[PDB]
């Protein structure tokens, strides 16, 4: 599972998720969004179930990106929540919440939701 | 903001979120849920906008917990996405996605959503 | 439950949700948002569990508003999903998804999520 | 758009969404889930932007189903929020919130979130 997660993945938008799974449940790496207020790589940190149910279930996981790096600050952060499923078409299936830093009038409209599917090719 | 975030926070359910904000946008610490399939502390990792808009906006952030530690494994992970707002009633306002590792029949029913409000007291 | 739901409710933002619960599980009425691209009343339609579990559980429900009326069109619709809980502090607790009509480039950023609490006073 | 919406649609799970779009922004029809605690048809009610932006944008919409009919009561309701996009591969792209009627201890775990893609074939 650690073997399976670690690597470079791509989502349907052409974004690039580069991750290492530590044996202790850690996720570390970089993210590059093909869309939005973003350019180049951004740090990411997250967690996964390092002793997943052996009954052929997926492995639960999450990570976060703060959309600040040396090129831009989009005053925002995305968390993806989902599962890794192994096999020859390996997948990370996620849903995500993007919160954007705001004042307390438009804070009702503070958070976007979506879904990303990450694969090992394309 | 780093000064303001670092500390112990409590949500409306009586859960305990202990966090350190690194100067580089890192969030590290522990989480203890008062509810669900959980006991004691669990590792957490996340990210925040370390150069937030000075126009009195909140600071965007996220973190993840994999619900595995030495006592239990709930085959699941929660990501909270939201903002920190300073002042004398400081708040972290979040929304969250809990994904539970599953087989590919009930995977439509894989993810819970909610909201947590974290304060410095109670 | 039909007795309890029907009426005028207010959310934390000062919005006004006026609803009739039909005996057949129907919800009909009007909504007026205190925020966003909106003014005056808008039609709403929805559904509730008209034979709720008698074990003191809440009653599940949803409704939709298309943000078009004779004054404005915000090219968008909100659905609230949640439960009605009776008693002397009666509550409808919801989460909501607002989708905004878009082209297929920004469609990743198409849907906002939030939560509203509706009460019988204020 | 009214012409385009009205009809029978299918989602990736094999569910059947039968809808009529009234000229006044109404959505009425039936839903049959291929999954979960459900069988046969259930009433649905919803709303759409009946004067959508002509700039080739999608048309915003929502609907609700209370999972009660003459065969079962699943003490729950789903709202789908999303957009209709016309053309020869017409699509309704949605996200959904399923709330399940509960007591006030597990109410933190009250709402599932997902996404459905509806097409005119299969
Ligand atoms: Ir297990
Ligand atoms: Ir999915
Ligand atoms: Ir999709
Ligand atoms: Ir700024
Ligand atoms: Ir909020
Ligand atoms: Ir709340
Ligand atoms: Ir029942
Ligand atoms: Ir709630
Ligand atoms: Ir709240
Ligand atoms: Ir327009
Ligand atoms: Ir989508
Ligand atoms: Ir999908």
């Amino acid at each position: 599972d650690e073997a399976g997660i670690t690597g470079t993945w791509y989502n349907q938008l052409g974004s690039t998720f580069i991750v290492t799974a530590g044996a202790d449940g850690a996720l570390t790496g970089t993210y590059e969004s093909a869309v939005g207020n973003a350019e180049s790589r951004y740090v990411l940190t997250g967690r996964y179930d390092s002793a997943p149910a052996t009954d052929g279930s997926g492995t639960a996981l999450g990570w976060t990106v703060a959309w600040k790096n040396n090129y831009r600050n989009a005053h925002s952060a995305t968390t993806w929540s989902g599962q890794y499923v192994g096999g020859a078409e390996a997948r990370i299936n996620t849903q995500w919440l993007l919160t954007a830093g705001t004042t307390e009038a438009p804070a009702w409209a503070m958070t976007l939701v979506g879904h990303d599917t990450f694969t090992k090719v394309k």
